[PDB]
């Protein structure tokens, strides 16, 4: 028996470099890329993700306006504030008009997209939701939903009512773990959804939290493979921020620079998908947006639910910040846009097919 030692760390880096620039997307290269910590790979890798986001995306960051209409939720996610086992939060709940006059407001600040996300509210399914669609549509702009599992036939409803996009995370592609952390539910279900959603023609958008507690990075690239897999036109992806007020209150946060390396690795895999610089990112470090704006990200989701209800959408600690007036979110990136030398999108930003 002889020796097995192990190969120098920077020349290891550089092979896994020219691995992904060749497009040799095995789960090794994507495990080991994941794991290596050096500073210089991590740079390299980001720089690959952005150069691959100027030549396929360009250099417009989509501005996507969201306004979290509810905050109540039949679901019990352990990771969510939301969770209908929280009697430590207020709800609320927007009436029609509030939801399509704030989508107006937004809509004349300029947003192309109005995003209407919520925990999953039946009141307001599927009926309530089509018309607020059909009277946002007539603004001119996209609309993209985010409210979670529900039948076919209303997302079928919602298509007809005009709705574009719909974003669905996929949260985490192990199953084992994601009937844990999602005890209503299981990624069988959520699969599900995220293939008729598909079938149905919107825009998908999947996605995954980085930290998760029992999440490995043998998980991470599980996730990265099933994007990969689907082809998904939007992938939101952000680090898990514990909330004191659930089950995962004393776990782990997520860690950044893990999180800003499979968003980068999602762009290096997906060259044209729309890739947010998510609220978490921006919560976890200041600047955090920014900074995933220069390592793939091409579109950023600015906070538009109005005061008294932003305060309450408390998904993680941190999410919202009450110190300015609630229509400063949409000037405000605008002008973050702007210091990073990009443009503002001059159209609704739907994907679109150009790397072959
Ligand atoms: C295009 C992006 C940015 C830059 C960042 C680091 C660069 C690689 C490394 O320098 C190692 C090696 C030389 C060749 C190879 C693989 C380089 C290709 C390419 O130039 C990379 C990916
Ligand atoms: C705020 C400025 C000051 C230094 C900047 C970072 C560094 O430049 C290194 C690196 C270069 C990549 O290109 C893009 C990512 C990254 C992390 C930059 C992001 C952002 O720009 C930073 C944090
Ligand atoms: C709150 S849900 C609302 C829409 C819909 N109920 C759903 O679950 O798809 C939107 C996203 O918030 C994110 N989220 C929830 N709790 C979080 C946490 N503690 N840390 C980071 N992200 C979290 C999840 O990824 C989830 O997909
Ligand atoms: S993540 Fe979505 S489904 Fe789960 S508890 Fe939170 S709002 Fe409800
Ligand atoms: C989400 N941004
Ligand atoms: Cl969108």
């Amino acid at each position: 028996m002889w020796s097995h030692p192990q190969f120098e760390k920077a020349s290891t880096g550089r092979e896994i470099l020219e691995k992904l620039e060749r497009r040799e997307f095995t789960r090794e290269v994507l495990k080991e890329a994941l794991s290596i910590n050096d500073r210089g790979f991590n740079e390299a890798l980001f720089k690959l993700a952005d150069e691959i986001r100027r030549k396929y995306v360009g250099d417009e960051v989509h501005i996507r306006a969201i306004i979290e209409f509810s905050n109540v939720c039949r679901k019990n996610c352990l990771y969510c504030g939301l969770r209908r086992d929280n009697k430590n939060l207020k709800r609320y709940r927007m009436t029609p008009e509030e939801i399509v006059e704030r989508a107006r407001l937004a809509v004349q600040f300029g947003a192309k997209t109005i995003v209407l996300q919520s925990g999953e509210d039946p009141y307001y399914m599927p009926d309530v939701i089509s018309d607020i669609v059909k009277e946002i549509k007539k603004m001119g702009v996209a609309v993209t939903l985010s409210l979670g599992e529900w039948p076919r036939e209303y997302y079928e409803k919602w298509k007809e009512a005009g709705a574009d996009r719909y974003l669905l995370r996929h949260e985490t592609a192990n199953p084992v773990l994601h009937r844990k952390l999602r005890p209503d539910t299981s990624f069988e279900n959520r699969l599900n959804c995220l293939l008729t959603l598909k079938e149905l023609g919107y825009e998908t958008g999947a996605g995954s939290m980085v930290g998760l507690p029992g999440q490995t990075i043998d998980d991470l690239v599980d996730d990265l493979l099933f994007l990969k897999e689907h082809d998904f036109d939007m992938v939101g992806i952000g680090p898990f921020i514990p909330h004191p007020d659930t089950p995962l209150a004393n776990e782990k946060k997520g860690d950044f620079t893990l999180t800003l390396k499979m968003v980068a690795l999602t762009r290096i895999l997906l060259p044209d998908s729309n890739i947010p610089a998510t609220t978490a990112m921006g919560t976890i470090v200041p600047g955090g947006r920014e900074i995933t704006l220069r390592c793939g990200a091409n579109v950023i989701m600015p906070n538009w639910t109005p005061s008294p209800y932003r305060q309450l959408y408390q998904l993680y600690p941190g999410k919202i910040s009450v110190f300015e007036k609630d229509t400063a979110s949409i000037p405000s990136v605008m002008k973050m846009i702007e210091l990073l030398g990009r443009k503002p999108g001059r159209d609704w930003g739907g994907r679109k097919r150009v790397f072959e």
